[PDB]
Protein backbone atom coordinates (compact mmCIF):
# COMPACT_ATOMS: atom_id res chain seq x y z
CA UNK A 1 0.00 0.00 0.00
CA UNK A 2 1.12 3.79 -0.04
CA UNK A 3 1.66 2.99 4.04
CA UNK A 4 4.40 0.06 3.21
CA UNK A 5 5.79 2.91 0.74
CA UNK A 6 6.11 5.56 3.34
CA UNK A 7 7.48 3.20 6.46
CA UNK A 8 9.93 2.25 3.61
CA UNK A 9 11.09 5.71 3.25
CA UNK A 10 11.55 6.21 7.09
CA UNK A 11 13.83 3.40 7.33
CA UNK A 12 15.87 4.16 4.31
CA UNK A 13 16.47 7.53 5.84
CA UNK A 14 17.59 6.10 9.10
CA UNK A 15 19.91 4.18 7.58
CA UNK A 16 21.59 6.83 5.44
CA UNK A 17 22.36 8.55 8.91
CA UNK A 18 24.22 5.81 10.08
CA UNK A 19 26.71 6.17 7.96
CA UNK A 20 29.97 8.50 7.38
CA UNK A 21 29.60 12.03 6.50
CA UNK A 22 32.29 11.85 4.32
CA UNK A 23 32.57 8.85 2.22
CA UNK A 24 28.92 8.11 2.70
CA UNK A 25 29.99 4.19 2.18
CA UNK A 26 30.95 3.13 5.57
CA UNK A 27 29.04 2.99 9.25
CA UNK A 28 30.07 5.50 11.77
CA UNK A 29 31.99 3.77 14.29
CA UNK A 30 34.40 6.64 15.59
CA UNK A 31 34.13 9.64 18.25
CA UNK A 32 35.81 13.10 17.82
CA UNK A 33 36.95 13.93 21.01
CA UNK A 34 36.56 16.14 23.18
CA UNK A 35 33.96 17.71 20.89
CA UNK A 36 31.83 14.59 20.94
CA UNK A 37 30.36 14.27 17.30
CA UNK A 38 30.25 11.06 16.22
CA UNK A 39 29.76 10.90 12.18
CA UNK A 40 32.73 9.49 10.86
CA UNK A 41 34.50 5.52 10.11
CA UNK A 42 37.38 5.02 11.13
CA UNK A 43 39.69 5.23 7.97
CA UNK A 44 37.87 9.05 7.42
CA UNK A 45 38.31 10.11 11.40
CA UNK A 46 41.96 9.30 11.03
CA UNK A 47 43.20 11.89 9.17
CA UNK A 48 41.29 15.02 10.60
CA UNK A 49 43.10 17.71 12.73
CA UNK A 50 39.76 19.85 13.21
CA UNK A 51 36.03 18.31 13.70
CA UNK A 52 34.33 18.84 10.22
CA UNK A 53 30.81 19.56 12.32
CA UNK A 54 32.14 22.13 14.67
CA UNK A 55 35.96 23.23 13.63
CA UNK A 56 36.91 22.06 17.46
CA UNK A 57 40.88 20.47 17.42
CA UNK A 58 40.51 16.71 17.72
CA UNK A 59 42.63 15.69 20.63
CA UNK A 60 41.92 11.94 20.11
CA UNK A 61 39.69 9.73 17.94
CA UNK A 62 37.44 7.11 20.65
CA UNK A 63 36.16 3.76 18.73
CA UNK A 64 32.04 3.10 19.58
CA UNK A 65 30.49 -0.02 19.49
CA UNK A 66 27.01 0.90 18.82
CA UNK A 67 24.11 -1.37 18.92
CA UNK A 68 23.03 -0.63 15.38
CA UNK A 69 26.53 -2.08 14.21
CA UNK B 1 -0.73 -5.31 3.79
CA UNK B 2 1.37 -7.83 5.17
CA UNK B 3 5.02 -6.32 4.20
CA UNK B 4 3.27 -2.77 6.12
CA UNK B 5 3.05 -5.35 9.35
CA UNK B 6 6.60 -6.21 8.35
CA UNK B 7 8.38 -2.68 8.13
CA UNK B 8 6.48 -1.77 11.45
CA UNK B 9 8.42 -4.43 13.13
CA UNK B 10 11.71 -3.47 11.40
CA UNK B 11 11.17 0.38 11.80
CA UNK B 12 10.30 -0.76 15.99
CA UNK B 13 13.54 -2.85 16.10
CA UNK B 14 16.00 -0.28 14.83
CA UNK B 15 14.11 2.13 17.04
CA UNK B 16 14.84 -0.02 20.46
CA UNK B 17 18.29 -0.42 19.24
CA UNK B 18 18.79 3.66 19.75
CA UNK B 19 17.24 3.46 23.24
CA UNK B 20 19.15 3.21 26.72
CA UNK B 21 20.04 -0.55 27.19
CA UNK B 22 19.40 0.30 31.22
CA UNK B 23 16.29 2.68 31.46
CA UNK B 24 14.65 1.52 27.85
CA UNK B 25 13.42 4.81 27.87
CA UNK B 26 15.67 8.05 26.86
CA UNK B 27 18.38 7.94 23.78
CA UNK B 28 21.67 6.49 23.76
CA UNK B 29 24.46 9.89 23.65
CA UNK B 30 27.16 8.24 25.97
CA UNK B 31 30.43 6.07 25.05
CA UNK B 32 31.95 4.40 28.11
CA UNK B 33 35.76 5.00 28.10
CA UNK B 34 38.18 3.49 27.02
CA UNK B 35 35.88 0.81 26.21
CA UNK B 36 33.83 2.28 24.09
CA UNK B 37 30.41 0.73 24.29
CA UNK B 38 27.56 3.16 23.27
CA UNK B 39 24.54 1.68 25.33
CA UNK B 40 23.73 4.31 27.87
CA UNK B 41 21.75 7.77 27.99
CA UNK B 42 23.57 10.27 30.25
CA UNK B 43 21.41 9.95 33.27
CA UNK B 44 22.74 5.65 33.26
CA UNK B 45 25.88 6.10 32.03
CA UNK B 46 26.33 8.26 35.22
CA UNK B 47 24.97 5.43 37.58
CA UNK B 48 27.67 3.18 36.56
CA UNK B 49 31.22 2.27 37.58
CA UNK B 50 31.34 -0.70 35.19
CA UNK B 51 30.04 -0.85 32.06
CA UNK B 52 27.45 -3.33 31.54
CA UNK B 53 28.45 -4.66 28.20
CA UNK B 54 31.81 -5.90 29.03
CA UNK B 55 32.41 -5.14 32.69
CA UNK B 56 35.19 -3.05 32.24
CA UNK B 57 36.21 -0.17 34.54
CA UNK B 58 34.37 3.25 33.64
CA UNK B 59 37.32 5.85 33.16
CA UNK B 60 35.23 8.61 32.35
CA UNK B 61 32.09 8.86 30.22
CA UNK B 62 32.37 10.94 26.80
CA UNK B 63 28.91 12.56 25.54
CA UNK B 64 28.43 11.48 21.74
CA UNK B 65 26.42 14.18 19.03
CA UNK B 66 24.93 11.93 16.66
CA UNK B 67 23.47 12.52 13.78
CA UNK B 68 20.12 11.09 14.76
C1 LIG C 1 25.93 4.57 13.11
C2 LIG C 1 25.23 5.65 13.63
C3 LIG C 1 24.39 5.13 14.58
C4 LIG C 1 23.42 5.79 15.48
C5 LIG C 1 22.98 7.08 15.20
C6 LIG C 1 22.07 7.74 16.03
C7 LIG C 1 21.72 7.10 17.18
C8 LIG C 1 22.18 5.84 17.48
C9 LIG C 1 23.02 5.16 16.65
O1 LIG C 1 21.64 5.42 18.68
C10 LIG C 1 21.09 6.61 19.25
O2 LIG C 1 20.87 7.53 18.18
N1 LIG C 1 24.57 3.79 14.56
N2 LIG C 1 25.51 3.43 13.66
ZN1 LIG D 1 34.19 7.32 5.89
ZN1 LIG E 1 32.77 18.61 16.76
ZN1 LIG F 1 19.02 5.33 30.55
ZN1 LIG G 1 32.41 -1.89 27.60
Amino acid sequence: SQQTRVLQEKLRKLKEAMLCMVCCEEEINSTFCPCGHTVCCESCAAQLQSCPVCRSRVEHVQHVYLPTH
